[PDB]
């Protein structure tokens, strides 16, 4: 019937006059644009066929050429950035946007994958489709008083374009659509599909990546304990955005910090920070770097929580940009913490492999470790230790890490290694 046609048969289709000659035609050029081995978009584009296909939108009385011209408008949308323009510039935002209320389900779901598409192209396409009032019927669809009588794919789809509206930066989403949205965003938090929770959770973690101003609203709607319980779940799809909603948050406010903490997420950490996915580990030890750039009792807690030896370990041993984490981790830790908290931290035995990662081809981790080792040699002077201390950096081979790096290339180093060694080595 309408398999492998070519586009010139679909122009003749799509230009005569018979609605259903044209749905036939459009029928085909949809299955065409689906196909897994290279669509050819392009050709289809080239061939005028977009201004007709939104033409077809907005036929009430053909239901089918409406529900096929959406899904060939939608293979063509989730393309290129080029190929999505294209569909915009044939007026298909304001077309899909009266489709959302279709009675018919297929057609309304075409549409919110569509927009979703479009939305999620970037900053400017996403603000246009708010512009034209997307986000008032796509959370009309989601109205009901238990999520979970509406169809799964259904759902998914809804909340996987709601997400995008949410999505990129420069300038980050309008703070009038981030407040609309927010509440069926925190309902759909709680909602028991791994696809849903998943997608829920990357809307989260987009709209906690900024200021703090963007945090708070987040934060204010009291989603942490959830983002928290999540971060422990088993699907990695779900944890991944859990965990960067989580570390984006712990860049703020010491407050923000706190509710984390409150929530219960550090127990989670000595999974996170073994975790056998590398951007797990990677991001649960950025998330801990934060949180130790945070009060001396929030130090104290990751302390109490015993995750100082975890972070003893991912810097003796990890992929090495866990590693350079686990670096700032101390910094800020050593920066900010008491002498006690530093005493403690060197009793778990943080300077050997401090030292070790003083071996490094990376000027930025040295500048880091080299900052800590001088914190902590503060630390130091104030319980008159400083030669117990370097005793034990030279008994590691740290002196000879040191001296090296006096003759090294950055000037920084230099000075900050050379400071070291004529105040504390002889
Ligand atoms: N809730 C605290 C927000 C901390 C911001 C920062 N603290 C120093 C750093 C935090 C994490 C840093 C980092 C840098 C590079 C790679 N990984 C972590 S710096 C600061 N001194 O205002
Ligand atoms: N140099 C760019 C401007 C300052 C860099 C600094 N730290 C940048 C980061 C490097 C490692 C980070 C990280 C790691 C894993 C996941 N997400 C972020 S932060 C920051 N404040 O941003």
């Amino acid at each position: 019937g309408t398999v492998n046609w070519s586009v010139e048969d679909i122009v003749k289709g799509i230009n005569s006059n018979n609605l259903e000659s044209q749905l036939q035609a459009t029928q085909a050029a949809r299955k065409l644009l689906s196909r897994e081995k290279q669509p050819p978009i392009d050709n289809i584009i080239r061939a005028g066929l977009i201004p007709k296909f939104v033409s077809f939108l907005g036929k009430t009385d053909c239901s089918p050429i409406q529900f096929e011209s959406a899904w060939a408008l939608t293979n063509i949308a989730s393309g290129t950035s080029e190929q999505t323009k294209a569909v915009v510039d044939g007026g298909a935002i304001p077309a899909f946007i009266s489709l959302l209320a279709s009675p018919h389900a297929h057609i309304s779901e075409q549409a919110v994958w569509a927009l979703g598409n479009i939305a999620g192209d970037g900053s400017a396409f996403r603000d246009l489709v708010i512009k034209h009032g997307a986000i008032d019927p796509l959370l009309a669809l989601l109205a009901v008083p238990d999520l979970s009588t509406l169809a799964c794919g259904y759902l998914r789809n809804l909340t996987w374009t709601l997400s995008n509206l949410c999505r990129n930066k420069n300038p980050a989403p309008p703070l009038d659509a981030v407040e609309q949205i927010l509440p069926t965003l925190v309902r759909l938090l709680h909602h028991n599909d791994p696809e849903v929770l998943a997608d829920s959770c990357w809307a989260i973690s987009y709209l906690t990546d900024g200021p703090n101003e963007r945090i708070e609203m987040v934060v204010k709607k009291g989603v942490v304990p959830q983002l928290v319980k999540l971060l422990g779940a088993t699907e990695l799809p779900i944890v991944t955005p859990a965990l960067r909603a989580i570390g984006n948050i712990v860049t703020g406010t010491d407050e923000q910090t706190q509710k984390v903490i409150d929530a219960g997420a550090l127990a989670v950490f000595p999974s996170l920070l073994t975790n056998p996915k590398t951007n797990i580990q990677k991001e649960a030890t950025w998330t801990m770097s934060n949180i130790t750039a945070g009060r001396q009792d929030q130090i104290q807690q990751v302390v109490n929580h015993g995750l100082v030896p975890f972070l003893v370990g991912v810097l003796s041993k990890a992929d090495f940009k866990t590693q350079k984490e686990a670096a700032w981790a101390i910094t800020n830790y050593t920066s900010g913490g008491t002498v006690e908290q530093i005493v403690y931290l060197v009793h778990c035995g943080i300077i050997e492999p401090l030292m070790n990662l003083l071996s490094a081809k990376d000027t930025k981790i040295i500048q880091v470790i080299l900052d800590a080792i001088s914190n902590i040699f503060q630390a130091a002077e104030k319980l008159g230790e400083t030669e117990k201390l370097s005793i034990m950096i030279e008994e590691c081979g740290g002196l000879d890490k040191i001296e090296a790096l006096q003759r090294h290339e950055n000037e920084s180093v230099y000075k900050a290694s050379l400071n070291l060694i004529e105040k504390y080595f002889s």
